């Protein structure tokens, strides 16, 4: 849409107040020109048709229920896109400022979000299950880091790459999570996830087994379920990026801590240099140890505790 720039406010999932980036033409749109070619985000209207049609709102106030997915959905694309510029000099996932799209209200009773490849889609959960996905900005930093991935590595969706697709979105996705500092924690969808349970989540980073994933390359899945076990495998590189950043001991492998920063560092430029469509996890470990060594010299403690990490979790 052509027209102003504008700021409204309105209520996401959670109940929380925000201001969000509009545009005005004779209805107030879900469309932010401050970011790159803009953010849009869509109503798709319970159904499966993508994109549905841009939202528009009479009076710039989105304090209706309807709208709490979609004030989220677009705020926190924002702020993913923020991280990506601020933190490692990307300008959206394509690196040329490439609008970013999302649907909200897909389907009915759809337990799940994705990245299709050209925009992020959420569902709106069934209510017991799942609340509107896009409430968890994890969720939201998770589905637009496929993105970066699409663009990038390119790391096919089965096996090994496809594991460690997943676990880079988890990874970027809890960075978000801590640069954005909405009660940061390491682990995945837990705003979202099973409303009438607390303390739960859907993945656990800091220990992945909680929730039934691996956490040694001894443990891996090596069936055809879930694509060869991308949502399930990728807890054996979740782990390994939990102990570079805040350390522990696993399995009686010691490794000191570096700190999220420079985790977010090493994987970024793993990811955008040295990653291939094709990856497995021995070549990540190669890719990362590589990396913190273009960045902090080969001799460093970084290099040395990205190859404790990889011992911890069983990765030669
Ligand atoms: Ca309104
Ligand atoms: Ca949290
Ligand atoms: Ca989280
Ligand atoms: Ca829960
Ligand atoms: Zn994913």
């Amino acid at each position: 849409i052509t027209g102003t720039s504008t700021v409204g406010v309105g209520r996401g999932v959670l109940g929380d107040q925000k201001n969000i980036n509009t545009t005005y033409s004779t209805y107030y749109y879900l469309q932010d020109n401050t970011r790159g070619d803009g953010i849009f985000t869509y109503d798709a209207k319970y159904r499966t048709t993508l994109p549905g049609s841009l939202w528009a709102d009479a009076d710039n106030q989105f304090f209706a229920s309807y709208d709490a997915p979609a004030v989220d959905a677009h705020y926190y694309a924002g702020v993913t896109y923020d991280y990506y510029k601020n933190v490692h000099n990307r300008l959206s996932y394509d690196g040329n400022n490439a609008a970013i799209r999302s649907s909200v209200h897909y389907s009915q009773g759809y337990n799940n979000a994705f990245w299709n490849g050209s925009e992020m889609v959420y569902g709106d959960g069934d209510g017991q299950t799942f609340i509107p996905l896009s409430g968890g900005i994890d969720v939201v930093a998770h589905e637009l880091t496929h993105a970066v991935t699409d663009y990038t590595a390119g790391l096919i969706y089965q096996n090994e790459s496809g594991a460690i697709n997943e676990a880079i979105s988890d990874i970027f996705g809890t960075l978000v999570e801590f640069y954005a500092n909405k009660n940061p924690d390491w682990e995945i969808g837990e705003d979202v996830y099973t409303p009438g349970i607390s303390g739960d989540s859907l993945r656990s980073m800091s220990d992945p087994a909680k929730y039934g994933d691996p956490d040694h390359y001894s443990k891996r899945y090596t069936g055809t379920q879930d694509n060869g076990g991308v949502h399930i495998n990728s807890g054996i590189i979740n782990k390994a990026a939990y102990l570079i950043s805040q350390g522990g001991t696993h399995y009686g492998v010691s490794v000191v801590g570096i700190g999220r920063d420079k985790l977010g560092k090493i994987f970024y430029r793993a990811l955008t240099q040295y990653l291939t469509p094709t990856s497995n996890f021995s070549q990540l470990r190669a890719a990362a140890v590589q990396s913190a060594t273009d960045l902090y010299g080969s001799t460093s403690q970084e290099v040395a505790s990205v190859k404790q990490a990889f011992d911890a979790v069983g990765v030669k």
